[PDB]
């Protein structure tokens, strides 16, 4: 197998690889740290490139069904126990992470500057959430993105609007 590995040839096998993780439930390459300053938030403990998968968003998928419950979603505010969501195939869901565990995406702050950006990630029709890096990041940075990114294309989605 000599021959140069196409760049979709390589985008196949990262997602062959996030599957593994993500059933795996393995996890490298950061630490919650303690950040002067602010407090708790989770860091990089090494380099990351560039459109690398940082860390699944890992908790309870829960899928919303009526207007209502959507409206409720949609309104919420990334300042706790803010429930992030998004669209699927004409699905509504979210993710509840307030169940204690030792998945670390559901400890990535939240930042309008963030390094990080979230992306959905096919597993036999299950959307799951995923965090992949904006840049290159640093070993020593705070991984942080943006609660807040799938919020208005939602809300002016929304029939009530």
């Amino acid at each position: 197998g000599s021959s140069r590995k196409s760049k979709a040839e390589l985008q196949s096998e990262e997602r062959k690889r996030i599957d593994e993780l993500i059933e795996s439930g393995k996890e490298e390459g950061m630490k919650i740290d303690l950040i002067d300053g602010k407090g708790r938030g989770v860091i990089a403990t090494k380099q990351f490139s560039r459109g690398d998968f940082v860390v699944e968003y890992h908790g309870d998928l829960i899928e919303i069904t009526d207007a209502a419950a959507r409206a409720a979603l949609y309104a919420q505010d990334p300042s706790g126990c803010y429930m992030y969501y998004f669209q699927y195939l004409s699905k509504t869901y979210c993710v509840d992470a307030t169940r204690e565990t030792n998945r670390l995406g559901r400890l990535i702050n939240h930042s309008k500057c963030g390094n990080c950006q979230t992306k959905l990630h096919d597993i036999d029709g299950v959307p799951h959430l995923i965090l992949i890096a904006s840049r290159d990041i640093a070993a020593g940075e705070e991984l942080l993105y943006d609660y807040g990114d799938r919020s208005k294309a939602s809300i002016e989605a929304h029939p009530w609007l």
